[PDB]
Formats: structure tokens, C-alpha cells, sequence
């Protein structure tokens, strides 16, 4: 029983963060193999920012301009090149902790652990969730960058975000470990902001099953409703629509509980009119968005407390 | 900016957890130096729990009837002892994984991380609070029992935590690595419950101090208040008294944001007496108290390990 937000552990991918730094600049790096993934804004100085020819930036670059520290060790540079925003500094030793790794580009709604680190060291782990706006609420300060995002199911470190940049609104963006932005964002400090954001409607759903798997039912109602009518109602509040794929991958938790999906929304609807009235569901007084089906059964006992 | 419940990374600890096999039951176990510490009640069946003596059940095990396993390898038991409500199993292998650590016992309000495991296999990791009832609010399902819970400071890893049981409500109870339980709780199945508990009054400062240093003020006013006056309604409303060392320990939240204390009790007052009318704190419409104003300070200012 009891229902957190849960990360992965994070020591497979402690293993692989190091130090980058070039000209005054410092962040940090992932190592893999023998290569150090990390923003290519490290190249960078303080005239740059706004419209950087990173091309011509980097063909003035050396090896021997990349420092790269693992731990106390100091590791060469012995190539570099540039896939999109990432730099790909390749070093002369293979990381012997390198895990188990793959690289996926997420979709906005999707859940993952990041590791927060500062100058190649970790500081703390948390849950996220890629917004609809394509920004990660993250708590990320000066010298952040390079710190990423990744998910640990079945032992294989999938890294899915890479952190650049924080927004006006203090949220945050970044990229895929190929180098490509979620969102509109580029690495430049011209104006850039965050759309309107809206509420993850397949996980607020997920997470009301949850709280039934947990033994509360005081939020469900006799009703039901159309797909379409949820969605007309829903979107009112800001909510994301609801799509088909939405509803079938919410089968395994509608069999495992006997609410139907659609029943269910019924229930998020009057949530959404009534408000909670002093109660709270899972620990909560709003309706919790950042945790998806996967997450649910990732946590949540496969026997329903009835 | 941002603030996030958040967990010091794990890899200090994942590469200490081991599962511990005896009988039919298994469960998790910790491995530091040559000793694996796991909860006592591996030795149970069933019916022992009903009533178990634990000193007589211990005497009629060897050191075969513990199946230790640390990844794929099988690690040699060759002496075990009980120390309270736990098992101490000496092994042939010094684990050299072993972090810099030390056994330490919390006080109620102090947070710590939690590494939730399954068959000596980290699972997870999230952040607690021991709460005044002394239980933890986890996320534990079965064969989690000896998974543990742990601070670092720098390289040391403080063990503050080790699981033994769920509560009729869903709460969760265990001890310090020396065996002691948090709070009036035993090893064995009979009737116990959680007490009523109440709110960390230090930590939901801290956390007021947090909101305003990422930039949500509409709840600071002109008010301010005495100690004695503020614990008048922290009595009211369930919340533990605020001490002066606690006024103390948040004296550079006052000092970086020009909020003194009771200057925020005035604040929080005013929350516990009218509400949030709507509004939010953080991203969240309850008053949290699972951050200590160490967390905050941390978190605010980027410590590594
Ligand atoms: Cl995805
Ligand atoms: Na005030």
C-alpha cells in the first residue's frame, strides 16, 4: 500500500556523469562507452548567446579545448562532432560502468527520473513528466546543464532527455540524446516561452484507478458518458482530449478494477464540477497528473483492495 | 528554479542490497563489510508470527538455512546473531561495494530516502518523513521488507531505515539498523495501528520559505506573532509545537528571503485559520510538511555527493 512519486534508481546512471567544461564555461556530461554526450552550448561564451553560429564556433575548437573530468580523472578528447544540439566529445577510454543503454525520444504525457547534477556530481533524483507544452517542470539551477532524464524498466537505462535551458516561467526544456529539442525551443537566448499548458488526461485518469487499486471509491458516481461528450466537457477545464489509444491503453487497470474507462471519466467529470470537499485521494487535494498507466502498474499491487 | 520532492541518488545503496532466502520466505538484506542485516522475522513461518519467540526459533537455524545472493553469486553464510528486531548474518565476502557509512537513528520530522527493493533488486527510490506517529507514509508492497531507508552527507551514507511491516491503514513501521523499532510497534501479527498523527509545523515553514524563494508570495502578510500565541493554534489544528531551536534552525530562510519566523507563523496562521481560497503553494492545495529546512536549503543550493 501507500502511493509515491517513484523514481528509478539512480546508480547506473551516477556511473556515467562527468564534468565537461570549455573556455569559463562548465556542465555536465553522460559518458557512455567512449563517448560524452552533452549540450553543445558549452561552446558558447558570453557574446554568443544570442545568435550562435555553432558550426563556426566548433571548427575553432581542438581536442585538447574539451577538459572532461570523471570523478578526480581526467580523460582525453580524442574526436568531436556535432548531431544537432548535443556534442559528441569521443575520449580514450570506454566508461567500464557503462550500463545497459538505449536512447528514445519520449511523447508529451510520458514520465521519467532525472538526476540532478552539478559539475559531473549528483545532487538528487525526482519523477518528471514531458507537459503537453513540450516543457518539464524540473528543479534545476545554474550549472545544470547536461543532467538527464531516463527511465529503468527490465534493467536497460533508457535515456529520454538531456537538460539546456530554463524558461521565463521557471519551467524547463531540453533534448532527446540525439540532440533534438522537445518543443519549439532552440539553444539560443532570444525570447522564447512556454505555451499554455494543459492537464495530462489519460494519467489524471490512471491515477484515480490507483486510488481504487488503494481501497478509495467515494469519487465515483452511477454515471457514465460518451467519449465525446468527455472531451467536450474536459477541454473546459484545460484538460487534453482524450483519444482512443487513451482508453485502450487504460484497459489492463479498467480490468483490473471493473470500472470501465468510460465510467471513469464520468467520475473524473463530477471531480472536475465538485472538487474534492475536504477529502483528498491519494494524499492529494488536485487531481495528480504525472502518473501514467505504466507508472500505476509499475507500483500499484495486482489485487484490488475491495 | 523549481522544487521537487526529492531523493539523494541511490547508488550507494543499490550496490549493498542483497536477498535474503530461509524457509519459504524471502526478503531483502543489507550488505555491508561481511554483514548482511536484514529484519529478524526471516526466521518466522506463519504461525510463529501469531506469537514467535525469536531467541528459540534462532537456535535451531544453521548457517545453511540462509540463502544469501547478491546479484547471480551465492554468498557463504558462516555466523548469525539477532540484534533486537534484527538478524545479523556474518559472511564469508567482504562486500566491496561497501560505502563509507554510518548507523544512525532519526528523530520524528526528519526525511530520509527511501530504496524500495524486491528479491534484492532496487525497485525505486522516493522520499519520507518520519512522521510524529512515528510510521512512514511509503509505497511498499510484499517482499519489500528490508529494504532501507538513508541520508549522505559528502560520501557518508547515514542508514536511518529498514522496512518490517504495513499497518491496517497502509502506513509502515521498522527500526534503526540496530534493531530498534520507530514507534510502539512489534514483530508480530497482533492487533496495532497507527496513532493519530499531526503536521511537522517546522517543516511546513520550510516549505513557506521554499515557495517564496521560487516567487509565490500571495500568502506573506504585515502580521507577525509570538511563539506562544503561534502554538496556541498549532494546537488547534493538530500541527506539533514550534520550538525556539526550530525558530533557530530556519534562521537563514529568514534572513535570505526577510521573512522572519513568526513572521511566517503570522502567514501560516492566517492559511490554517481561512484556507488557500483557491490558490496554490508550490503546485500543491495542502500545506506540506515533508520537507526539513535542510531539504530546502539543499535543494535551493545544489549540494552534491
Ligand atoms: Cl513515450
Ligand atoms: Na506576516
Amino acid at each position: 500500500s501507500g502511493f509515491r512519486k517513484m523514481a528509478f534508481p539512480s546508480g547506473k546512471v551516477e556511473g556515467c556523469m562527468v564534468q565537461v567544461t570549455c573556455g569559463t564555461t562548465t556542465l555536465n556530461g553522460l559518458w557512455l562507452d567512449d563517448v560524452v554526450y552533452c549540450p553543445r552550448h558549452v561552446i558558447c561564451t558570453s557574446e554568443d548567446m544570442l545568435n550562435p553560429n555553432y558550426e563556426d564556433l566548433l571548427i575553432r575548437k581542438s581536442n585538447h579545448n574539451f577538459l572532461v573530468q570523471a570523478g578526480n580523472v581526467q580523460l582525453r578528447v580524442i574526436g568531436h562532432s556535432m548531431q544537432n544540439c548535443v556534442l559528441k566529445l569521443k575520449v580514450d577510454t570506454a566508461n567500464p560502468k557503462t550500463p545497459k543503454y538505449k536512447f528514445v525520444r519520449i511523447q508529451p504525457g510520458q514520465t521519467f527520473s532525472v538526476l540532478a547534477c552539478y559539475n559531473g556530481s549528483p545532487s538528487g533524483v525526482y519523477q518528471c513528466a514531458m507537459r503537453p507544452n513540450f516543457t518539464i517542470k524540473g528543479s534545476f539551477l545554474n550549472g545544470s546543464c547536461g543532467s538527464v532524464g531516463f527511465n529503468i524498466d527490465y534493467d536497460c537505462v533508457s535515456f529520454c532527455y538531456m537538460h539546456h535551458m530554463e524558461l521565463p516561467t521557471g519551467v524547463h526544456a531540453g533534448t532527446d540524446l540525439e540532440g533534438n529539442f522537445y518543443g519549439p525551443f532552440v539553444d539560443r537566448q532570444t525570447a522564447q516561452a512556454a505555451g499554455t499548458d494543459t492537464t495530462i488526461t489519460v494519467n489524471v485518469l490512471a491515477w484515480l484507478y490507483a486510488a481504487v487499486i488503494n481501497g478509495d471509491r467515494w469519487f465515483l458516481n452511477r454515471f457514465t458518458t460518451t467519449l465525446n461528450d468527455f472531451n467536450l466537457v474536459a477541454m473546459k477545464y484545460n484538460y487534453e482530449p482524450l483519444t482512443q489509444d487513451h482508453v485502450d491503453i487504460l484497459g489492463p487497470l479498467s480490468a483490473q478494477t471493473g470500472i470501465a474507462v468510460l465510467d471513469m471519466c464520468a467520475s473524473l467529470k463530477e471531480l472536475l464540477q465538485n472538487g474534492m470537499n475536504g477529502r483528498t485521494i491519494l494524499g492529494s487535494a488536485l487531481l495528480e497528473d504525472e502518473f501514467t498507466p505504466f507508472d500505476v502498474v509499475r507500483q500499484c499491487s495486482g489485487v484490488t483492495f475491495q
